[PDB]
């Protein structure tokens, strides 16, 4: 049977550390690490997941600065309350829940993130950084794939990666990491021709196209690692990307759905919003 | 049967309407727009590069300011003068050519061009910027490349693109910029494993190796369009990272070495400070 890539429980290793660096910070500093969550809007989903990372800032002994904007809000106004976030010291790094209402210039927003607060990865400096090998936060979802591939001793180094999806957060920021980390890379997308076959070239497959169970089992190389940074809720188990059900058989590691890449999302952010502030404080 | 993708009727075609504009611009602002080329060492291939670029910019009505250094400059001391070209107001754009010596960090000293200067599109920021589709001056060469594709009629949207390297300025904007034209995108390099093999599936290859004629013919697919972004100087007719003796048999269309990539590596970069000096003083 395969590997389960257990992304819940390397998060809560991870997290461990997490604390007593926090602790030892505020205990020479007298200042707590901080988080500033935007969330803009109603969007459900979005609301859970700045849920879960404020949880995540506690648990570490951090805590977050919770900025919540209407559905309403102009791109100038959001421009606006992040340069506020970026002037202030007492804020670590700033995160941008997606995706933001539509009148919004998104990538504008995110661009204005500055660099030493860019612990979500979302600027565009960030992500050519980490392209061409220069130090930046990295985008939290496809660096929380990178940290469970090689704190599971996956191979990376000469195997075909294809990256289904090329998202500004996600598909692209992943094909590059994994191309600096010597992965023959192919990058798909919705306009993309053959891709049952190209997905069957795989090695490792990173199912990024948010669609429930899109990558078909049956595409899936025998012996291939399997990554589905995707979630569907569902009646009794929620589903990712990826055909999952039997992947056991099929798969050499792969990151269950839930309980995989999502809690190495959250953990990523926090952890280098931690790194942020011990930097800051320092 | 292929069609040759003429780079140097491009160019010649590109320069009449670049020099319409820069003598309208001369005329209403009294200024010549500038390029600062900067040549750091003894590459003869690296002056001759950066002759032609003065020379194109001669051509079109433009100047260059040209910045030699000596071969065993610091990464402080060209950080330092590209620090003075960017506080300088007479130049508009600013070219550091690659590979500067050794021991100088390029990386660090492409990125302290300033990003309104940055018309050879060598800055992390820039290469971002591309990436994400934010409006930027895209790498010379690839730059130059997708516009042999888009003046020839060449169909992108869903077509395998390979691309055999990864370097800074090349492979890796290559790869992003055909991304971006809704290609699906392989991405090879040095750990490839199966070169040939993927290399015979693209629909359209770019050899971007640096090494004479490695990617090899009887690799080719039948119809492939064939961009070859090398050159290596031989008696009599010099040749480029793709074996084309033949091509015109298997190849729907090629570019030619010398005569091809070439040409419009240079025509992009003068553009693009047509671009600037438009910007900065119109
Ligand atoms: O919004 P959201 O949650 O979808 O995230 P998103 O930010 O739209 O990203 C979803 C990604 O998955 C890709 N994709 C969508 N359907 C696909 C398909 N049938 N086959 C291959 N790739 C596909 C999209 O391609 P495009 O980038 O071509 O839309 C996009 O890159
Ligand atoms: O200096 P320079 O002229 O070498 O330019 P460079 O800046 O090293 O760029 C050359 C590119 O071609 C790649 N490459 C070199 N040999 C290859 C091979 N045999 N198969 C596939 N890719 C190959 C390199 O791979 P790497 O990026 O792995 O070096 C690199 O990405
Ligand atoms: N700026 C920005 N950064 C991010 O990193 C995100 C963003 N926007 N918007 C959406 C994605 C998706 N995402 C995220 C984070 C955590 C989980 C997660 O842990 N999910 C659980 C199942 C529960 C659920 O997804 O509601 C899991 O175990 O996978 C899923 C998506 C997240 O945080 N994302
Ligand atoms: N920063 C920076 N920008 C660039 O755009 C370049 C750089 N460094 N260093 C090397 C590459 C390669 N390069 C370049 C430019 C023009 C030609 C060219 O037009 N070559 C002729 C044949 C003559 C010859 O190559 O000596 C051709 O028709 O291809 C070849 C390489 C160039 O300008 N490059
Ligand atoms: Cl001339």
């Amino acid at each position: 049977m395969a590997l389960v890539l257990d992304g819940r429980a390397l998060a809560k290793q991870i997290e461990e550390n997490l604390l007593v660096r926090v602790e030892a910070l505020k205990a020479k500093t007298g200042r707590t690490p901080i988080l500033a969550t935007i969330l803009v809007g109603d969007d459900g989903a979005s609301a859970t997941y700045v849920r879960m990372k404020g949880n995540a800032c506690r648990r570490v002994g951090m805590d977050s600065l919770k900025i919540e904007l209407p559905q309403e809000t102009t791109t100038e106004q959001l421009l606006a309350e992040i340069e506020k976030l970026n002037a202030n010291p007492d804020v670590h790094g700033i995160l941008l829940q997606h995706p933001v209402p539509a009148q919004i210039d998104e990538r504008a927003c995110f661009d204005a993130i500055s660099l030493a607060k860019d612990v979500d990865g979302v600027t565009c400096l960030g992500f050519g950084r980490m392209a061409m090998g220069e130090a930046a936060y990295g985008s939290a979802t496809p660096a929380g794939i990178m940290t469970i591939l090689k704190e599971n001793n996956i191979e990376i180094a000469g195997k075909h990666a294809v990256v289904v999806g090329r998202s500004a957060i996600l598909g692209k920021p992943m094909a590059m990491m994994l191309l600096q980390a010597n992965a023959t890379v192919t990058i798909c997308h919705s306009r993309t021709q053959n891709l049952p076959e190209l997905v069957k070239q795989a090695d490792i497959i990173v199912g990024a196209v948010g669609k429930a169970e899109l990558i078909q089992k049956d595409w899936i190389k025998q012996g291939a690692v399997v990554v589905d940074a995707g979630f569907h809720p569902r009646d009794g188990g929620g589903v990712g990307d990826i055909q999952l059900q039997g992947i056991e058989e099929i798969a050499s590691a792969y990151t269950p759905v839930p309980g995989g890449v999502g809690p190495m999302t959250i953990t990523t952010l926090i952890r280098q919003t931690v790194e942020a502030a011990e930097k800051a404080l320092g």
